[PDB]
């Protein structure tokens, strides 16, 4: 159950992925990208479903979004949304603290406290990989704990080795055998950093 934001909101683009394939709710494969943006008070993760907007979602661009959606605190832009270039006199002053917050990853111990279905993003070191038959277990670890990431579909058996860093986008928390795990969903994405 998403909510609709009708009013213009000026944001500064912080980061954006390249386009990648995903399956839509109508069971069609299309392209999307993940982005992060900031107002003067807060940063947001954004799912961008209209790939024609990829040039507007460039780092340090100022854009004005309207008729966009929000689910679980994540903003969603689809074809029906409006994304305009901000005029020079429409720029906003984003404190560097917000940008630092946006780039910070959550600690695994805090992911482990999440409610079922909570959504997380971050960059984590791969500690152990178990390639099963229908899915792959990527055990990630930081100084606060360890958690299993369950990858299937596009994220089954990806080309990585223990020690690499995995940048996880839009994974969600699920209890599996009395244990919190991160699992992929419709809009999940992984980026590998070799080490």
């Amino acid at each position: 159950g998403a909510v609709l934001h009708s009013e213009p909101l000026t944001v500064m683009v912080l980061t954006a992925t390249d386009p990648f394939e995903y399956e839509s709710p109508e069971h069609e494969v299309k392209n999307m990208l993940h982005a992060t943006v900031a107002t003067v008070s807060q940063y947001f993760h954004v799912k961008v479903f209209n790939i024609n907007l990829k040039e507007k979602f460039t780092k340090k661009n100022f854009i004005i979004i309207s008729n966009y959606f929000e689910s679980k605190g994540i903003l969603e832009i689809n074809e029906t949304s409006s994304v305009l270039e901000a005029a020079p006199d429409q720029m906003i002053e984003v404190p560097n603290s917000i940008i630092r917050n946006a780039n910070a990853s959550p600690k695994i111990c805090d992911i482990q406290k999440g409610t079922s279905g909570a959504v997380f993003y971050g960059v984590f070191t791969l500690h152990k990989k178990t390639v099963n038959r229908k899915n792959t277990i990527y055990e990630i670890k930081d100084g606060s704990g360890s958690i299993e990431v369950v990858g299937s579909g596009k994220w089954h058996n990806i080309n990585c080795k223990e020690g690499d860093k995995l940048h996880l986008f839009c994974f969600h928390l699920k209890t599996i055998d009395r244990q919190p795990k991160l699992v992929c969903g419709e809009h999940s994405f992984i980026k590998i950093s070799k080490r």
